[PDB]
């Protein structure tokens, strides 16, 4: 409908999944708020518009269409008002910085060592499958109370939920172009229910220190628990992004450091630079790239576009983090970029609740990897491909080292 953006009609879902950055560079210049036909929604592409929409009093959270088809209600990302306040109060205790600092080292560091011990003398490894994902999922799984769910299963679940949640393509009539793409999300949920329903059965009667037990019990009247149907969608929110994103952020940070060998050596030699390297990694390839959205609650004008009430806007934070109004040469990883605000954790009342936790998981994992393999090098016989529009990260990271 917007004439000068007719080229957007030829943008495909596969193009955005393989590399959304060329399309979004055009969007940031041509239309910071733009309706993308294959996505069926307005998208915010610049830092200014994403931040404005994420923090505006005239917008509230909305789950994307494929996200809602995947998670249902009440996903913490998709609700507001009293339900959102309750779900935030439910998840926040274990994520409080003073609480994280009590146990994060004893949680993540032995896990990192366990996975490293399997390959650190091999001289070769694919770090996404052998290290970044296992550490991410084993750390969160143990915190949640899923100690008995193997890391290969947690990784399979977040991969299936990822593809279902981002199964966003719509056809010429605005209907989902790929309805079969939700089936593997439904199968993952069915498997999760089979595993987790007995655990909830047990936690209701015998609460323990697992996070999901506290989600059932915290803040409830005596002898009452939150209904499992009320907390399952937020369990799914965790079993997708909370399981997936720390591993993605680790791996993207490593790919960026390998792209700047001098900076990789700097960080190996001085591990106090790991937090800075990670912050730049998150900006450089944002793990949550375009997964969340807001919806207008009254008529509003954003970036010159008059939106009616009830208009969804997708928040493409991964594009906003390449906003050249903010950053010079943003497609280059640069550890020595000044530490500027970024949107990799979102903004507003629905901003990431687990920032402090996630930053420490990533930090500890990279600390242990560099201590165990200080001569780590990328395997240049291998290419690194990144995949994902909703969630983005490298699909493999082949490395080598002299042993
Ligand atoms: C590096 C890994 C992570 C990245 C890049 C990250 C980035 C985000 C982003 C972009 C959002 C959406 C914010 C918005 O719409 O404005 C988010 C929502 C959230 N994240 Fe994180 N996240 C990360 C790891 C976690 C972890 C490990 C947890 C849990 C332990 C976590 C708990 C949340 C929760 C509960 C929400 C929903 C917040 C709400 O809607 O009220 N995140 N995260
Ligand atoms: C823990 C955050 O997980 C998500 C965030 C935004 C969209 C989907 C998610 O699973």
């Amino acid at each position: 409908e917007r004439p000068d953006l007719a080229w957007l009609d030829e943008v495909t879902m596969t193009q955005l999944e393989r590399n959304p950055y060329e399309v979004y560079e055009r969007l940031r210049a041509e239309a910071p708020l733009a309706f993308v036909p294959v996505l069926g929604s307005y998208v915010a592409s610049t830092a200014e518009v994403c931040r404005e929409v994420a923090t505006s009093p005239d917008f509230e959270a909305v789950i994307t269409p494929a996200g809602g088809r995947t998670f249902g209600h009440p996903a913490i990302i998709g609700v507001n008002g009293d339900i959102h306040a309750d779900l935030r109060s439910m998840v926040e205790p274990a994520l409080q910085p003073a609480e994280v600092d009590r146990w994060i080292d004893d949680l993540v560091r032995p896990i990192a060592r366990r996975y490293l011990e399997r390959f650190e003398n091999d001289g070769h490894a694919e770090l996404v499958a052998q290290y970044c994902e296992p550490v991410s999922v084993r750390s969160l799984g143990d915190l949640l109370g899923l100690q008995e769910v193997d890391s290969d299963k947690l990784r399979e679940w977040f991969a299936k939920l990822n593809r279902s949640f981002t199964n966003a393509a719509v056809d010429e009539n605005g209907e989902f172009a790929n309805p079969e793409g939700f089936a593997e999300g439904d199968q993952a949920k069915a498997e999760i229910r089979a595993v987790v329903d007995p655990l909830i059965d047990k936690w209701i009667e015998h609460p323990d220190d697992s996070a999901i037990s506290h989600w059932l019990h915290d803040g409830m009247p005596p002898g009452q628990t939150r209904d499992r149907e009320y907390i399952y969608p937020t369990i799914y929110v965790y079993l997708l992004g909370a399981m997936q994103e720390p591993g993605h952020g680790m791996a993207s940070t490593l790919v960026g450091l390998f792209s700047r060998p001098e900076q990789l050596e700097e960080v190996v030699d001085d591990p106090t630079l790991i937090p800075r390297a990670i912050a730049e990694g998150l900006r450089w390839t944002s793990p949550i790239w375009s997964a969340t959205a807001r919806i207008s609650t009254k008529p509003v004008t954003i970036a010159g576009v008059d939106l009616p009430a009830g208009t969804p806007v997708m928040l493409s934070y991964g594009s906003a983090n390449h906003d050249t109004g903010k950053y010079e040469a943003p497609s280059q990883y640069d550890l020595h970029r000044p530490p500027l605000p970024h949107l990799a954790f979102g903004a507003g009342n629905h901003a990431c609740a687990g920032i402090y936790f996630a930053n420490h998981v990533m930090r500890i994992a990279l600390e242990e990897l560099f201590e165990a393999i200080p001569n780590l090098e990328r395997d240049t016989r291998e290419g690194v491909e990144f995949w994902g529009w909703g969630f983005r990260g490298p699909t493999s990271l082949h490395v080598t080292w002299e042993v």
